[PDB]
Order: structure tokens, then C-alpha cells, then sequence
């Protein structure tokens, strides 16, 4: 059944690291979904087949959770892979960032918030993500936050477990990591320490002219915290840049009861019933404009894979990759 073919790929949203995203339609219907496709023989040399099951089985878990970008299905071809999304238009933290230089307190403390319940769901899970970012929140059509890319995540990472993969986004590393040490969830606290502080203040916590000196700032140096930065917030920084991963607020302690939080009702927020302080301007279902412009004046493509590696590559790798909910089905079906 289902094919590339049977939708319309109406813009490309983005690409980069992560493939190519594009704002798609299911054929007639007034449907729409974010399209993640990503060539095979690109993802075999850069060694990421691991990180698509992976990515692919995080998302089976996701749907139980508000924060976390919802996938209805995945598909494969002898050249591409497919998840089929939530096609979510408020934009991304990382663009909306880029006009007004920080979000003001309200603002970054009710996404805060929200990321703090999607990560401790995951964790809850036996997940750790270890990719935490702002490149890595989007934001739906009301301003709520949704958490997007699970490939770099860890799974079984429940009780007395631990992993010693080197990995992350430069800025965001935690200080265990830079020093091999074996890690659980901690790392995504002091990941979000860094978000955070960049939500906030504007730059990033840690600075090198290359990964050395970064590297060296990120296991040495205070973090800068402003005369203007509200105390609480500088307080729950102070208690988020804790080396010792044990002595990390969010693994010891209860990040929910800091003061930071203490006009949120935690079970009101889960329910999306506290309105986002920033509503994205949309139009309409289908409105891609909080998106950089870069990308979307470009035709949509899937580029050509290349047949020698694709030939003589077992297939076998993305067994199981295939996977599709109810809902979709009778979409699907409905239309058949
Ligand atoms: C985190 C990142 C960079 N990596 C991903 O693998 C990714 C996967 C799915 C979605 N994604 C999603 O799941 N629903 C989306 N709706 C609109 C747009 C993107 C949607 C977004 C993803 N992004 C960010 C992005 C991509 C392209 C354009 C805007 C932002």
C-alpha cells in the first residue's frame, strides 16, 4: 500500500543534518503531516542506522505524550525512509529566537516548563535523549512545545544503568561526557541548564574559538549571569550547572517544587490548559510562514541515492522499520 506518490509534497520546511522535512498533503483529502525522508545509502556512511530505529522506536512511545512530535507512520523504500508527522506550523525556538534575541522570563519559564514534563516523561521511559537543544523545539499552532529528533537517545537506561557513548551537540555537552565518564539522564539536565540559559540571557553559557577551548570552558568556567536576571532564574541555573552529576538538580531533588515554577500548576500545564505567553501568527492549517524562508523557496526533491551502495547494502538493516497507527490506517483505507 502506501507510497511517497501518494502525497503532495507542497514545500520543503527544512533540511540539513537530519535529511530533508517537507509540509505534505495525503493525497485529495485536506490532510497535512511533516514528511522526514532521508536516503538510505546517505544514512548507512554516516553511520546513523542504528540512530533511525532507534528514532523510529522513541516514536512509537511518544503518541502517550503532548511535548513530543506525534508520528502516525514510517515507511521504506530500496532508497529512502519516511516518517510521516504531525505537521506542527508554529515554528521553531531556534528561528522564533533569532528576531528578539532572548524570550522574556514568563516566556522561557512556561517553555521551561513544558520541556521539563516531555524529558521527564522520556526519562520515566528509560530514554535519555542527549540531543537537548533549542534547533530541537518547535513550537504547534498555540504556542505549546514539542520535542523533535529522537535519534540520538539511549534506550533501557532504567534502574542501575549507565552508557559511555560520546555524543551531543558541542555547546550542550555535559561536563561528564567531556570527561568519559559513564553516564545516565543527568547529561539531559545539564543540556538543559544550557538551553535555558540561552533562552534567557541571549548567547550561549560556554565559548571557545574551537572545540578545545569550548571544551575547556564547558568542564572550568562559571556561567555569566547578568545584574538584570531575575533571581529565581539565576537560582535554578546555579543549581542545573552542578558538575558532579549526582549533586544535578533533576537528578537529586525536585526541579518541579523550584521557585522558578511556583505559579505553575504542573497537572493544569500537562493538560495544555495554561495558554502560552508567545502565540505563533498562523493563518491556517497549511501556513508555513514561521519557517526560515531559505528553504521554502526551494522546489521540493528527493534526491538520487547512489545504486552501487544501495545494491550491495543488506536490507536487513531497517527490518521493523515499517510502522503505521489506527488512525492513519483508516485514513489510508478510506481512501483507497
Ligand atoms: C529537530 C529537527 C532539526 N530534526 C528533525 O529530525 C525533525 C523531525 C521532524 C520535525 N517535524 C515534525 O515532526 N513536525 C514538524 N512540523 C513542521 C516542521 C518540522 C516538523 C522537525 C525536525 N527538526 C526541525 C525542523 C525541521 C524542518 C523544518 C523546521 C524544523
Amino acid at each position: 500500500k502506501l507510497k511517497i506518490e501518494d502525497f503532495e509534497l507542497h514545500k520543503m520546511l527544512g533540511k540539513g543534518s537530519f535529511g530533508k522535512v517537507f509540509l505534505a498533503e495525503f493525497k485529495k483529502t485536506n490532510q497535512f503531516f511533516a514528511i522526514k525522508a532521508l536516503k538510505k545509502d546517505v544514512v548507512l556512511m554516516d553511520d546513523d542506522v542504528e540512530c533511525t530505529m532507534v528514532e523510529k522506536r522513541v516514536l512509537s512511545l511518544a503518541w502517550e505524550h503532548p511535548f513530543l512530535t506525534h508520528m502516525f507512520c514510517t515507511f521504506q523504500t530500496k532508497e529512502n525512509l519516511f516518517f510521516v508527522m504531525e505537521y506542527l506550523n508554529g515554528g521553531d525556538l531556534m528561528y522564533h529566537i533569532q528576531s528578539c534575541h532572548k524570550f522574556d522570563l514568563s516566556r522561557a519559564t512556561f517553555y521551561a516548563a513544558e520541556i521539563i514534563l516531555g524529558l521527564q516523561f522520556l526519562h520515566s521511559k528509560g530514554i535519555v535523549y542527549r540531543d537537548l537543544k533549542l534547533d530541537n523545539i518547535l513550537l504547534d499552532k498555540d504556542g505549546h512545545i514539542k520535542i523533535a529528533d529522537f535519534g540520538m537517545c539511549k534506550e533501557n537506561m532504567l534502574g542501575d544503568a549507565k552508557t559511555n557513548e560520546f555524543c551531543g551537540t558541542p555547546d550542550y555537552i555535559a561536563p561528564e561526557i567531556l570527561l568519559g565518564q559513564k553516564y545516565n539522564h543527568s547529561v539531559d539536565w545539564w543540556s538543559f541548564g544550557v538551553l535555558l540559559y540561552e533562552m534567557l540571557i541571549g548567547q550561549s553559557p560556554f565559548h571557545g574559538q574551537d572545540e578545545e577551548e569550548l571544551f575547556h570552558s564547558i568542564r572550568m568556567d562559571n556561567p555569566f549571569y547578568p545584574r538584570w536576571l531575575e533571581k529565581e532564574a539565576k537560582d535554578l541555573l546555579v543549581k542545573l550547572f552542578v558538575r558532579e552529576p549526582e549533586k544535578r538538580l533533576g537528578v537529586r531533588g525536585d526541579i518541579r517544587q523550584h521557585p522558578l515554577f511556583r505559579e505553575i500548576n504542573w497537572e493544569e500545564l500537562e493538560r495544555k490548559e495554561i495558554d502560552p505567553p508567545f502565540r505563533p501568527k498562523v493563518k491556517s492549517p497549511f501556513d508555513c510562514s514561521n519557517f526560515d524562508k531559505e528553504f521554502l523557496n526551494e522546489k521540493p526533491r528527493l534526491s538520487f541515492a547512489d545504486r552501487a551502495l544501495i545494491n550491495s547494502m543488506d536490507q536487513n538493516m531497517f527490518r521493523n522499520f515499517s510502522f503505521m497507527n489506527p488512525g492513519m490506517e483508516r485514513l489510508i483505507s478510506h481512501h483507497h
